[PDB]
């Protein structure tokens, strides 16, 4: 599987950028690893 | 997969902790679903 963090800003180290995610309606960037 | 969002106010109930996540230099829950 995957582990993805749905961020404020963009991807941390070694993660990747799978498209994007909503917190409070506002996008956000789905970051996987 | 598991989308995991760092919560200034705590885990929604759908959602579970997964440990703590920072977020602005302060400490918060990170909750996953």
């Amino acid at each position: 599987d995957l582990v993805c963090y749905c961020r404020t800003r963009g991807c941390k180290r070694r993660e990747r950028m799978n498209g994007t995610c909503r917190k409070g309606h506002l996008m956000h960037t789905l970051c996987c690893r």
